[PDB]
């Protein structure tokens, strides 16, 4: 395939929806905006590692440049991260605003290695309709009891026959999303960075972490280490975490430390940020730390799928064989900036391979279509205006989703499929 | 339809916005009239917010003997809409800036007008003077330049998105304290726009002890703020050198740069080595002591070592990340539709009159509820098609957002 | 008049080489490149002062966005630098490249304060084919004497009626001009600049400051001052000084200090720069302080018209009225980097009003056309290409540049005769 | 052969460009050919100067097991023509881009190509991955996605000026010395370009004794060299404390991060309280210690205290800008078009095959002058309005600078 893009080719909506590759139109509905158009493509050569098996997590939806993230299979039975897949151009750096129009991908392994005569590999693929996070098994063969719809899933295409994956709406009458572009700013740190995030339609999780948990230990040289919660999370993007602890206690001499950990998808730590260090506490009152964390966008490298608190306790100067114990009474609340605009984290596809050799591709390209608004400096030099007027096509659009079953359009195609059910709607 | 009459002609009156946002309204229109003494050098700038649901309009500021600005004061509406409404919603607006002088003779008084409309929040942009007003945007119509002050200019709000919810005003809810200046209203908190400035990735700092403290600044950023704000974050230092003492002070500055708010954020933190010291920040700042509008954000440091001697090295390292709020800000018409009326060097005792008329779909609190008959919209089919087609065409039909006003006149009698 | 822009309506190269503000073209010539089309407005409300003279120097043919600049007459006869007159926008801030294509001013003084019954002004305008520095007599009457063409040069215009400046070509086949744009680059202190700066036909001006010049004067406490040259040179955008002087002495104890000074068109002094600092002299040997001077373009806020070097001598253990005696032998040398390109120093008009009324104003509009190339982050999103074809455009320039004495078009205009020539020719 | 049949097909045979430059020269035509071998990781980067008039022709780098990029070598035309030659221009150039390792089966190996034609340097590109490739221009005649290695790509350069002089080749001239490693040529010198970096305005300094001194790196920016340089300049160091002395080093890292050249300039420099203290640069860097191309340039300072003690306090400031000449840079093709092509996770034993022909116009050293004619271009009216009319209308024909080598071997067959 050569690949060209198709910012200069206009075209109506119901083709750019289904057929995204043509290229991009504007959406039709009631938010009435001067914008421009851009069609942004996406190539890689994704590399197969010991064992065959993979994961590949798209982000159908989101607005804007992260597609998705290779993972592969590990021996022992683990996953472990290669890279997030994005768009070709950042888009944060000349545009303010973002929404998406369509989009579609293409997984494919055709191509021999070296030493190879022989073609092997297959793929499974879903849809699911929640966070990455909340799907309970993502194995290769437990990956398709994930969702109950015929046409969101597909089993056993051949991987040189190839899949396509297919981005149906999550919802219209949308409003722009912020992306998280730099604002000026000067600073004495030369390595200084100031975003301007994603804030609209947050999400916010509260976690209840101890209702008078009782802690009793001994002393141990350097402290004793628990792990008061474990929940589960989601973010792509930045993030805050407020709330308290109150601790009460009878024994003196105490000091406290806290810390919290965001745990990748992996199970690998990806960001540490201590909270709580020479925390005295003082028996008969209830003394307190606070949690004041301000996670940035840049500090996030992979995705995340839990949350951890560990507190170590330790005694000044007992030393020998006496008792430590506090208790704790608190709630805190974990705010992700702009979670719940649909297709931030909501519309999870995944595409698993088996089987293919070791040292060969997985070839994955797509092309997105958004519509932006240009920032301070690229909008002194490029025209915006609102969107070319064409009636009756919000109604056919929601015809066709409406009468989906019988139609037979689906969100997972296998390629054979997609590319005769394009030549006939051509 | 009545809807593109009240939408092109905001001046004959209000109608309801055709979307499918259906809930029980009224129609209110109220005006904004100013007479706008002008300045030694004869020049300013007048920022008119046109999509904005509430009582501020604009904003006015002088142009000094210097290069720099100074604010004068706040173009707001004739009645306060929070002192009898809880919501609102913006249907259109028209603004009208005009010199009222009338030469007796043949050549005409001093003075010309540009204005523009940027696409970006107030603090974004790059040239504020005269001649650099019509680099902030490419298209052809919405900037016009070198009009008269005589004949005047017209500021009309074209739509930013519709489908858009009934913000909540800052309105006074019923509270009672000790303290005769308590303030407590109910904010407008849809949509926030949310910064965050990584301020310090493990920072050094050095210096000599001197009385009193080193005071430095550790960053500035432009940020966008017209009602209530919050700052949230914490950084940790970390040292070697005993007996420390670390106080910081919050600032918000200007467009004229002078500084609106200062806030002490935290005082006396002593350090502790070998561990991990917290600053953390919590600041909420209220509407009510917003004079101004405002531009960027700072944030002092001042170090300082118990003890007094002259030799003494104080050093401490650094790292954080802060968060500031803006609450109702990524609501379209907030702070991101801005058109900017500049004039230069209008005669001395000129007269500058602003004066417009701005169309609502209001809802009442409570007390004045119990007077008022609220009901839904007046259904029109096509009034929505119509709308989409008229601005599809707004190029070939020359449909602008600010021009000379006889133009607009020209316009006016062709459309009616 | 109510100013539009327009770059998006094309135009050929002879209507936009006379009338300037129908709309951009591009260049024909064998300078065959990609580029884009920009056309830029200017507008300034010049204010007059007490004695109602003044001066305005244009700069016709300058490839950026400096226009020229304004100058108001003290009540000694002395000048007085009021503004810089610049283009609307900032090309450096998001184009690498520039050439001009044309360019076209306009003075006026129609209008006039709010008691007065009646309007005052005549104008003197002229082209001159030299430098800034290089004109003999800047009076109002002197400038009629710095051409002998009919048609560079017009006198006493009234002021409402206007003046209009026209800016017929220097040469053809010339390169594009780098910018003064901005750099990627970091460094510890936050008010850091790094430019990439305009050097295409560098000027050099060399001074042969001393020649075996002695120097005898008395002990005064502190040393005496003494100015060994100053020269006429040229400079907007950024210059270096180079060289060496080379000092020999028979007196013991001597110590030495040297510091350039740059000034203005009005006389004031722009830039000081120290040279030499404690500097110790040794009797029986050569002994040298060299030069080496760096001015970026933002250290020059007005144009700048000569050089000087002042030389401080001392001597350290003070005795009342011992002589004090050195010999200097040195050249050294001033790169004004890019000076030589036609059109960034060569051309100047000098447009200078009289008896304006004080307190009114004079007004100042253009349109300047270029073809310049985006810098990479406007080059993901803005198309360029190539020049229009028209083939015998250039022989017809040739043709209406060589009779231009003949069907009378000039670049100094009265205005409404430009009028009545643009109306004649649309 | 015309000139318009050897710009689009440069494998013909080699014409000379119609002008109004008319000088005495002999047309060439030379032929480059690199069997590449393929790093562990399968992936690397080919960056091509497609309108250099002398004798360079691109840089092969790999992509390593981490995110890191390694030099492998420069590839070059057949000869060395600074050897035999003074000037040059260069008429046309084409380079081919594939694999020679066809597949016996019916599928093939693994490996695609992307590939772009960027319109500045090589340091002012701000992605320079294999996806971030195809973002660096909006020209849709620019850029190819996905090209398999066994069909390839196929690069053509396009002119980015006309009517412009030869270039200087960098040849040696006739010396003598003793130092046996001794070279002394002229080199390009035409069109300079010149960057200033005010490295510190009025910074300020402050720092413990340590031994062996505190070293802070001032400034860092990113610069464009493949020839020779210089650096001028100065910095005024103020200073408070007695027995403080300096020490700076300029280092020129490479487009892989790679430290290629570093140049004491100034050592041992004691700084005296209450004075200026000028430490001024004069550095040369001559063609030959430039092996990678240069992407960037640093300043470190070494401050150290003469007599010093544990804890001792030691301070100072400086002001001062610098410039720094790239000999040659701004000339069209030296630095500023800039072809590049990445080819992603080609298949073990597979060899990536870059060949072609550039065309030149050149005049000879004269110990090769005596032997060879030279003489005036042929005469060809209309092939330069000919070359406009191709040009002008390049999006209707569709002529690109990177081709599928399929598509070009059409154009070609259509175009004979």
């Amino acid at each position: 395939t050569n690949l060209q893009d198709q910012t200069q080719q206009i075209v109506p909506f119901i083709r750019s929806l289904l057929m995204p590759t043509t290229g991009p139109a504007s959406i039709p509905d009631d938010t009435l905006e001067k914008h421009t158009l851009r069609s942004e493509t996406s190539t890689y050569n994704l590399t197969v590692g010991d064992t065959g098996s993979g994961l590949i997590v798209f982000f159908p939806g989101f607005p804007g440049s992260i597609v998705g993230a290779h993972y592969t299979l590990q021996g022992n039975g683990n996953y472990k991260f290669d890279q997030m897949l994005l768009t070709a151009q950042n888009l944060p750096a000349s545009y303010n605003y973002c929404r998406l129009v369509s989009r579609s991908l293409t997984v494919r392994s055709s191509t021999l290695p070296g030493g190879v005569y022989a073609l092997n590999g297959t793929i499974n693929a879903v849809t699911f309709q929640g966070s990455l996070s909340e799907l309970t098994d993502v194995s290769y063969n437990g990956l398709m009891s994930a969702t109950a719809n015929i046409n969101d899933k597909i089993g056993n295409v051949l991987v040189g026959e190839g899949v396509t994956v297919l981005s149906l709406p999550t919802s219209y009458d949308l409003g722009y999303v912020r992306l998280g572009d730099p604002i000026p700013a000067i600073g004495l740190d030369p390595k200084m960075v100031a975003t301007c995030d994603s804030s609209d339609r947050p999400r916010v999780y509260t976690i209840t972490a101890a209702d008078d948990y009782q802690f009793s230990s001994q002393y141990q040289p350097g402290g004793v280490t628990i792990t008061l919660f474990s929940a589960n999370i989601d973010a792509i993007t930045s993030l805050s975490v407020g709330g308290e602890l109150v601790f009460r206690t009878s024994v003196h001499g105490l000091v406290l430390g806290a810390t919290i950990y965001l745990i990748g998808f992996d199970g690998t730590t990806v960001i540490t940020r201590a909270v709580a260090a020479n925390n005295g506490l003082t028996t008969g009152t209830d003394n307190l730390m606070p949690f004041n964390l301000v996670i940035p966008t840049n500090e996030i490298t992979q995705p995340i799928t839990s949350i951890k608190l560990e507190i170590v306790t330790s005694k000044s100067g007992g030393q020998a064989g006496d008792q430590m114990s506090w208790s704790a009474r608190g709630s805190l609340a974990v705010t992700i900036h702009g979670g719940n605009y649909p297709g931030a984290l909501r519309p999870v596809t995944l595409v698993a391979y088996e089987r293919v050799a070791t040292g060969s591709v997985v070839t994955v390209a797509g092309v997105s279509n958004f519509e932006l608004i240009p920032n301070p400096e690229l909008a002194k030099n490029l025209v915006t205006e609102y969107g070319r007027f064409d009636p009756g096509a919000m109604n056919y659009t929601k015809l066709i989703l409406s009468e989906r079953d019988r139609l037979g359009i689906k969100t997972v195609w296998p390629t054979r499929e997609y590319t005769d059910f394009r030549e006939y709607f051509m």
